């Protein structure tokens, strides 16, 4: 039955936005569950199968705050700090009397989605955060942001002494048993990274741009996304450094209404009605500053979620501890939000 509901919730999407290829991996209880449908380059005829690499986008941002949960175990950091402790270059400029929790969890009241374009040196990314100056009540107003995360991620690589890339691929992969995740793929997998298409069903791949790796730039495919949830539905497995990482990243901080945000993660209260688990991404929510609220009804059952995207591929994560289930999509084509957040909430809720 778990093939028959993918089917029929996941694949008619393909037909639908025109999209080469998919991957739907579902896990319950242990088992791992792996549905492969078209293509990953439409110009090859190469199949998507299991070792296609897809770009996960702002899925990246869970790694990213999984590497965060790992360095202040370890005691690298604090989330207390501001950026200026570690970043010296800042050190009494007015970007460091914001925190890291507020980096991590988009609160500064002043970082829009991305950075200006003229921005991509890494000077010239300095220089930006030199002369940042305040705006909003800080820690009071979320507003999504690649420099946010993105500056707490740098800040996370400058505490363990490591450029951001390899702190994933040397430590965070490795530690969460992910074989072909990457921040950039090398020579011997070029074969198995997929072409994203455009909205001109154009082949294109992720552009260079500023502190890329830590808000939207992992690659990773389905099996390693399915280990990746299997790790957050069993952290008490994995070994210790990694497992309070992990704990770290599912702790609510504020809510937004019914989004709980977490590090990376959004944390709902469990079952979530599907229009709830909808306005975690509406426009509203992802694109405008909005005011944030204390927790206030701590959720007894959660369940956890991220929706992320490059120009060419749409991604989609979910998972419910005490369900013991999760499901994974990717795709090398973007599809509406609403979409992949739906047809994951029919297959999810009708197998328990
Ligand atoms: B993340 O995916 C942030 N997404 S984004 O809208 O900032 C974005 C989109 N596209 C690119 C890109 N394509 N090719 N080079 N760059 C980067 C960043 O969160 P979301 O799911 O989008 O809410």
């Amino acid at each position: 039955e778990i093939k028959k509901l993918v089917d029929q919730n996941f694949k008619p999407l393909l037909e639908k936005y025109d999209v080469p290829g998919m991957a739907v991996g579902v896990i319950q209880n242990n088992k791992k569950y792996e549905m492969y449908y078209g293509l990953q380059s439409v110009q090859d005829k190469k199949a998507v199968n299991s070792n296609t690499i897809f770009e996960l986008g702002s899925v990246s941002k869970l790694f990213t705050a999984t590497a965060g949960g790992y360095a202040k175990n370890k005691g690298k950091i604090s989330f207390d700090d501001t950026p200026g402790k570690y970043w010296k270059e800042l050190k009494n400029t007015p970007i460091d009397q914001v925190n890291l929790l507020q980096l991590a969890t988009y609160t500064s009241g002043n970082l829009a989605l991305q950075f200006p374009d003229e921005v991509q040196t890494d000077q010239q990314v300095l220089t930006f955060f030199k002369d940042w100056k305040p705006k909003n009540p800080i820690g009071e107003y979320r507003q999504y942001s690649n420099p946010s995360i993105g500056l707490f991620g740098k800040v996370v690589a400058l505490s363990m002494n490591k450029p951001f890339d390899q702190v994933l691929e040397k430590t965070i992969f490795p530690a969460l048993g992910l074989k072909h995740s990457y921040v950039n793929v090398p020579k011997t997998q070029m074969q198995n990274y997929a072409f994203g298409y455009n909205q001109e069903n154009q082949p294109i791949r992720v552009n260079p741009g500023p502190l890329d790796a830590p808000a939207y730039g992992v690659k990773s495919t389905l099996p390693d996304m399915l280990s990746f949830i299997h790790a957050n539905l069993n952290p008490q497995k994995y070994p210790t450094d990694i497992q309070r990482a992990i704990n770290e990243t599912h702790q609510g901080r504020y809510q937004v209404n019914t989004m709980y945000q977490a590090l990376g993660w959004e944390e709902f209260s469990y079952p979530a009605t599907l229009q709830t688990l909808l306005d975690s991404n509406s426009e509203q929510i992802v694109m405008k500053p909005n005011k944030v609220t204390a927790i206030s009804k701590e959720p007894s059952v959660k369940m956890y979620h991220k929706t992320g995207s490059t120009s060419g591929f749409g991604t989609y994560v979910v998972f419910i501890p005490k369900e013991n289930i999760g499901l994974v999509m990717l795709t090398n084509k973007r599809i509406p939000n609403e979409e992949r957040i739906k047809a994951a909430y029919v297959v999810l809720n009708a197998i328990k």
